[PDB]
């Protein structure tokens, strides 16, 4: 498994998320 954290904008707000595949 592999998980990477990334940032993204939503409704004008930056949040901290990730992707696990």
């Amino acid at each position: 498994r592999w998980c990477v954290y990334a940032y993204r904008r939503v409704r004008g707000v930056l949040v901290r998320y990730r992707r696990c595949w």
